[PDB]
């Protein structure tokens, strides 16, 4: 049952060397590209910014495949939503006048420079082998022919957050009101991910300031006597889907499905049991049941409510095929209805 769950999570940490590892050799890399792109009058201001629960500038999205994004300030925007997507906005508003097409700051024409710039700069530093992989990531790189780190440009606004996130982050009930106004004064960041001229809002600062936050109780996992397993179920809920991707890669039907999406699920079964009580380490087996249920009704209904924009469905058909979600909500279904054979030594 649970011993299964307690062995994984064991066993996990046995990596933790080649991923800190693996995380100093993107450290390096991004530095030195974040030196260079400050020598462009458009990118003076980009900087990297902090997105990591463990590691500060560098998020890991699954095994050798890391996650970095590099805010530009820009400030004195103006949102116009792209045809009701209430996740994707037209950008309009002097140093970024380069990529003005009318009005509008072109998502396809910072991209391509910002691209163009780290394509340049990965040739010069033999001191490691990186190349350029492959549009939100703007840059994969392949760094030692192993590891692969996604570069993100973000523009960062310090505006009140848009209208479609009004009813979004449902936090009231489990970290409180009062925290949800304090996260909503924090920044957002709008991402060239084309839904062309299109950029998506991003909060994916937020994680960090809640994964390591995370209980009703201000001392959630601060002392012996308050020990939940809130971590530890997103940690299973990653495995579970990193597990299946490889084992379905012959025919690679899992390809569309990825850590965000299951992120996404996990948070909102914190909405749902907003108790500590409801995730004492104890219970972890009926907890990991609770959150790998929540993700196969998702998959089944095919709807899976961005965490910040909840008209905005990750699993719409424009996003991922009904053949994919149908796929995956049997074999989800297989491994709970089986005690996970996937975590089978
Ligand atoms: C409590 C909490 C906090 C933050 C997130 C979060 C949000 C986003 C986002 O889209 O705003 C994320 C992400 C994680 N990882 C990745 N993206 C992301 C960013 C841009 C485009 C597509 C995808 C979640 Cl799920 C829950
Ligand atoms: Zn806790």
């Amino acid at each position: 049952g649970a011993s299964k769950l307690r062995a994984v999570l064991e066993k996990l940490k046995l990596s933790r060397d080649d991923i800190s590892t693996a995380a100093g050799m993107v450290k390096g890399v991004v530095d030195h590209l974040l030196l260079r792109l400050k020598c462009d009058s458009a990118f003076r201001g980009v900087g990297l910014l902090n997105t990591g629960s463990y590691y500060e500038h560098v998020k890991i999205s699954a095994p050798n495949e890391f996650d970095v994004m590099f805010k530009l300030e820009v400030p004195r925007i103006q949102l116009e939503e792209y045809s009701n997507t209430r996740a994707y906005y037209f950008v309009k508003f002097n140093p970024l006048s380069q990529f003005l097409e009318g009005e509008i700051l072109s998502a396809s024409k910072m991209l391509s420079k910002f691209r163009k710039i780290i394509k340049e700069e990965i040739n010069d530093i033999k001191d490691t082998d990186v190349i350029m992989k492959r549009g939100s990531p703007a840059v994969t790189l392949l760094i030692s022919e192993k590891i692969s780190v996604d570069i993100t440009l973000a523009l960062e606004s310090k505006s009140s957050w848009p209208a479609s996130t009004q009813e979004g982050l449902r936090i009231q009930n489990w970290l409180s009101a009062k925290v949800r106004k304090q996260l909503r004064l924090k920044p957002f960041y709008l991402v060239p991910k084309h839904a062309e001229e299109t950029w998506r809002l991003s909060f994916s600062h937020i994680e960090k300031e809640i994964l390591n936050n995370h209980g009703k109780s201000k001392t959630c996992c601060e002392n012996k006597e308050e020990k939940c397993c809130r971590k530890d179920c997103l940690k299973l809920m990653k495995y579970l889907l990193e597990q299946l991707k490889e084992r379905f890669k012959d025919k690679k039907h899992l390809d569309k499905f990825s850590s965000y999406h299951v992120k996404t699920a996990f948070f909102h079964v914190c909405t749902q049991n907003p108790q500590d009580s409801q995730w004492d380490r104890k219970d972890l087996g009926l907890c990991f049941d609770n959150c790998v249920t929540y993700f196969l009704q998702c998959l089944r209904t095919e709807k899976l409510e961005n965490y910040f924009i909840p008209e905005f469905n990750l699993f719409s058909s424009n996003l991922i095929d009904k053949r994919s979600k149908e796929f995956l909500t049997k074999q989800i279904e297989y491994e709970r209805n089986n005690e996970f054979p996937v975590f089978d030594e």
